[PDB]
């Protein structure tokens, strides 16, 4: 081909990959870009 190509990566972890899908039944991939670390004794403020 001429340009770089993905797909050969992905093949060479086809084992991990396919053990991962498996491992993973009962956790939730992906994630949620609000949960921060500190938000739980952070205080609001509003000003007018």
């Amino acid at each position: 081909a001429k340009n770089m190509n993905v797909r050969p990566l992905l093949n060479y972890f086809e084992p991990l990959f396919t053990w991962l899908k498996d491992q993973n039944k009962n956790s939730f991939v992906g994630w949620s870009t609000d949960w921060s670390p500190y938000a739980d004794q952070s205080i609001k403020v509003r000003i007018s």
